């Protein structure tokens, strides 16, 4: 509960590198690692943001 939430101005990339950084969006969407959930804040407008680092 708060406003934790990754960067991603630099998105999106044509590689994640392969981490495992789940980011749960806040509407409960698991993101492999960073890069995987900041994909998905640039083609989301940031309309997704996150609720939580890690698996949801």
């Amino acid at each position: 509960l708060a406003a934790v939430s990754v960067d991603c101005s630099e998105y999106p990339k044509p590689a994640c590198t392969l981490e495992y950084r789940p980011l749960c969006g806040s509407d409960n969407k698991t993101y492999g690692n960073k890069c995987n959930f900041c994909n998905a804040v640039v083609e989301s407008n940031g309309t997704l943001t996150l609720s939580h680092f890690g698996k949801c």
